[PDB]
């Protein structure tokens, strides 16, 4: 839980907070209100007595059982309508993680080719080695400069960064570290995650994040000469997974000593 | 112009008719005859040389300039005086509507707060949408019962009953339909209710007939375990605009497929 | 370059093919790929500036001053790795022959006993006679046969055959004359093989193959009534070098002769 050198990147596909911490800017993949309005009212012929226009059972989470609009009462009466503007009056969680896919777990539609999907039969390492092996949450040594550190895992560097951010929106955005922006999607299928294969505590992980999909994950270099076309090597420190050695040594070695 | 299955309520303000057929009970809005003698001849004194005490033209309209009071001749002379009794020997059309107040576009002063000022400076939506959106007259189509009906519109339950009505006053008053209640105040500005904004069909009515003012038009209901503050939702079905989702789908929606 | 009639027999030690024409089958010497594996990743603590994990270099021979893991692109990029598992990827040498061994000339350590240390101090025969002795590549005689053959000489039987073996894998292994399975290991020191002490054509030889260790140099008997502890004589035509007197003539007589 701790960042590289260069600040933990975030140019990769999701940042990492709740969703809940989202702005109202859902725009970029839900490109506009314009078109939000016909993705939700075509939702009203969808059952044979339509869905209801009003909202009379109040319950936050709107089932297209009820109804989604909510009239509040004003001063001497003066019903009004609280709002539909904004996407947290009625969504206000995790509205994925439930649809359709990422029930079938068809992860990888919609999160990028980051994952493979835990269904894909893609390659898991077989061999029981640990020699040079990453373990989830790392574990801790004491660095060249005295603080103990922790290396050799994904807590190496995947941190929670709650504070100072600055991402391309230039707003403050908590990074948050696992075990909450996992758990925080709301599944309950400790299957997926928390299997008790091999007694190894990466090959849990394996699934939906294996060696292919894992050794691509790589942005751009500022200064190494290609400017385009990543090279595995010759990077900079930082920038992703298959960037520099230094990388490497932070997942599979140690990179401190021991 | 077919009202709801409860027949089309008349608790509001104005039952619909021309002018014209109103009684000569004008006493509820005008209180008393007692008043009305005064409430006249205070207008002789408003010129200097006061009002004629006689009507002498002959014009039915009878200009202040001119006078009221006609004496009709009778068998063998017998000048008598025809009638000042009644109101529908003088006015015999719309009074209001010429007045200061609708002249300066004040209709909202003495017709309630159903409606809102022409230039009050109410919102309308300025979202050029289509998806479920009210027209005037609304459009047709075929009900679960054979019968084409139209929906979609103010026209899908204001309508013209002519022969049984059965109000408060337990007469028969000949309900009218719209382009003539609204024809039949005689105004000539067309500018007010035609004008050719935005080309949507309901946005000329939406000046005086806004949103804020007709999601608050609901009467009380029968038996919907509130008998009072009627809540927006859990109504009966017809009795108002924002009673049941009934309404609602009846204006807005279909509300018989599409 | 002509075999015993009974083919030259490899019960030895070592094929004599060069290095590169080895199977991947180093598994017999280097037990496994599961200690094969810490075998290597215990070099990268070696150094105080651990040993790149990758090979951005590109070096066939991978320095551990360089990296060894080669990552190479794909279709549409999907950088994989080449290949671990085979040794023949980054090998592709004589391996040996420059450890620290087989530089102090420690030959015998690791070659067996069939060798005796160049610096060993063993016997070699200080007498200048030629009259029964042996050369290196021996000299040519017509046969009983009419065929030209070699005698008198390591060359006399140490043959080429490159076509058609079957040693104990059963799998086709090309077998290598002398001045090229000796220079195939690609050291470089004159000083050793081809010095130039007695004008003696085999004394340069006798260093690191000398007498005590040449004449115990044998195989087991097929049918020679011992089935255990070769004696010296009374064995079969082949199968060693001093089996039967037949080697001894082979080797230190004409045997066709003169
Ligand atoms: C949940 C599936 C809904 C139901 C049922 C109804 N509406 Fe809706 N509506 C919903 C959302 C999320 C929004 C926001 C759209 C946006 O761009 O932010 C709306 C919006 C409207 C509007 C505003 C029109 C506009 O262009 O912004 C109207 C007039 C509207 N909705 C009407 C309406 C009616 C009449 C319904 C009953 C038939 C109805 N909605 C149901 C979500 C949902
Ligand atoms: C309460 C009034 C809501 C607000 C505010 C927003 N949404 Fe919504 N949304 C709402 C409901 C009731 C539903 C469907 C419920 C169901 O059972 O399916 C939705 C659905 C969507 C969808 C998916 C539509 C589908 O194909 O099923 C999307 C993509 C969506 N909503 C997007 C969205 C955005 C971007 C919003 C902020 C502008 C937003 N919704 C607000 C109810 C409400
Ligand atoms: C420091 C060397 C890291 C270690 C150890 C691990 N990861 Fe990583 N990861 C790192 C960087 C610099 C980035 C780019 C950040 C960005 O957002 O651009 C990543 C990215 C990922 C991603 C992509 C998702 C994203 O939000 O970008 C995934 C899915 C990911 N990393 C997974 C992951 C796992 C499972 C790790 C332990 C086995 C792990 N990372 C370790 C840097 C580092
Ligand atoms: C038009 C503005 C009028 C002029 C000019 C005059 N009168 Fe009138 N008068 C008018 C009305 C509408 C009525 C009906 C009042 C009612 O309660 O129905 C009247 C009535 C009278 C009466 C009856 C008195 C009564 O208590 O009912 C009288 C005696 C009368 N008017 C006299 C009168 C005179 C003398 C006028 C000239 C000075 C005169 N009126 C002018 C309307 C109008
Ligand atoms: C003809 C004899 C009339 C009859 C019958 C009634 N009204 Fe009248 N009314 C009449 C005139 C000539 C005028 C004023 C003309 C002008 O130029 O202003 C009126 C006016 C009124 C008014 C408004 C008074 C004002 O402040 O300007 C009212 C409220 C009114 N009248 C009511 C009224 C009622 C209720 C009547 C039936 C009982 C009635 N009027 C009859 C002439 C005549
Ligand atoms: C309540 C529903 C009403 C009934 C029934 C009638 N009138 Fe009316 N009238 C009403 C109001 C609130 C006003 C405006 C009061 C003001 O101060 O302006 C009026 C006004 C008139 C006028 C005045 C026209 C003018 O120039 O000011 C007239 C001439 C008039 N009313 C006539 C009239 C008649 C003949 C009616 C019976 C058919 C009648 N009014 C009924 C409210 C109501
Ligand atoms: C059926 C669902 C309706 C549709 C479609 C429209 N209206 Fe309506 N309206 C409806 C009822 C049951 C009532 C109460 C009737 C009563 O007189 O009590 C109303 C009332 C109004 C009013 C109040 C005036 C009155 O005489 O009561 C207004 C000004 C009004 N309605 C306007 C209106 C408009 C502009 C519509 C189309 C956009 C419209 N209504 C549609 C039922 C229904
Ligand atoms: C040359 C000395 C190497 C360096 C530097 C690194 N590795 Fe290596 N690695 C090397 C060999 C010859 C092999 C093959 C082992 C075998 O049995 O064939 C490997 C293998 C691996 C593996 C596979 C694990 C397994 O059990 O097969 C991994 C995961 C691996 N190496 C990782 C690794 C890392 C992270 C390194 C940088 C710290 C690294 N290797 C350096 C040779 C060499
Ligand atoms: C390239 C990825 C390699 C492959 C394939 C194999 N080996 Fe290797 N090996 C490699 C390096 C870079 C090194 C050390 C370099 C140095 O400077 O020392 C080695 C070393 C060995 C050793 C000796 C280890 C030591 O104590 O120094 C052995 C015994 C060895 N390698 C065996 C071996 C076998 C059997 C392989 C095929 C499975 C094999 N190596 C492949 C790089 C690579
Ligand atoms: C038995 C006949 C062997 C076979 C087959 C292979 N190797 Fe070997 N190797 C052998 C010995 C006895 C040793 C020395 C052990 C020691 O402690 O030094 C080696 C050593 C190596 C080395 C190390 C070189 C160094 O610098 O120390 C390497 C790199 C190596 N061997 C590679 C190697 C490869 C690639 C083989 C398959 C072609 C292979 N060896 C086979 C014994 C035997
Ligand atoms: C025919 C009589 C031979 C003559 C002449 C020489 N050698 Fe030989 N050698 C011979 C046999 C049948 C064998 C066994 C083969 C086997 O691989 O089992 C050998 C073996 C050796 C070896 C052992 C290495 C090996 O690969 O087995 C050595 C080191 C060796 N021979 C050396 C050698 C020298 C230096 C010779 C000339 C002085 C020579 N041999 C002659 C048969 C015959
Ligand atoms: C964290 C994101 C990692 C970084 C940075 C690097 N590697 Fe990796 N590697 C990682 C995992 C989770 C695994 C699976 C091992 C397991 O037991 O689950 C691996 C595996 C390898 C392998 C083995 C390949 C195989 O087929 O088994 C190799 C050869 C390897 N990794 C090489 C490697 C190199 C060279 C790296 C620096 C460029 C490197 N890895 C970084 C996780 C991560
Ligand atoms: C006819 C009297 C209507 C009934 C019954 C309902 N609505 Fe309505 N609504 C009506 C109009 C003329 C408009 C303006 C739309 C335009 O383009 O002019 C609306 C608008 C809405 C909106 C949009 C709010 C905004 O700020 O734009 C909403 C959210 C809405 N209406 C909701 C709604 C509900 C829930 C209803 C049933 C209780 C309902 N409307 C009934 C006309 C009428
Ligand atoms: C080739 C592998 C040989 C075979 C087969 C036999 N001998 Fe040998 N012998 C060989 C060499 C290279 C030498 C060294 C001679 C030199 O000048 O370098 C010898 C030497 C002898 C000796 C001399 C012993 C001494 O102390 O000098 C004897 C007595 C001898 N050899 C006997 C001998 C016998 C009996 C053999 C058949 C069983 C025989 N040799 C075979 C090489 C080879």
């Amino acid at each position: 839980a701790v960042p590289p050198p260069p600040v933990n990147q975030f140019l990769g596909i999701y940042d990492t907070k709740f969703p809940n911490l989202t702005k109202a800017d859902c725009l970029e993949c839900h490109v506009s209100d314009t078109v939000l309005v016909q993705q939700h009212h075509a939702l009203i012929n969808t059952v044979t007595p339509p869905a209801s226009c009003i909202n009379t059972s109040g319950t936050v989470p709107p089932t297209l059982a009820t109804g989604c609009h909510v009239m509040v009462p004003d001063g001497s009466g003066g019903f009004t309508f609280q709002d539909f503007r904004n996407c947290f009056n009625c969504h206000t969680q995790t509205p994925h993680h439930t649809s359709p896919a990422a029930v079938a777990k068809d992860c990888k539609y919609c999160h990028g080719n980051f994952i493979d999907n835990p269904l894909d039969g893609h390659y898991i390492p077989t061999y029981s080695a640990s020699s040079v092996t990453p373990m989830p949450s790392g574990r801790s040594v004491t660095a060249t400069d005295g603080n103990v550190v922790i290396v050799q895992g994904c807590e190496a560097c995947h941190q929670a960064a709650p504070n100072a951010i600055d991402p391309k929106t230039n707003t403050v955005r908590p990074i948050f570290s696992n075990q909450d922006t996992h758990h925080g999607t709301g599944i309950t299928d400790c299957n997926l995650c928390h299997n008790t294969s091999s007694n190894v505590p990466i090959r849990q992980c394996e699934v939906c994040h294996g060696v292919n999909s894992l050794h691509n994950i790589q942005k751009d270099s500022p200064n190494a000469a290609n400017l385009g076309t990543v090279k595995p090597g010759l990077e900079d420190l930082g920038w992703g997974h298959i960037g520099n050695n230094w990388d490497c040594q932070g997942c599979h070695w140690s990179w401190f000593g021991n």
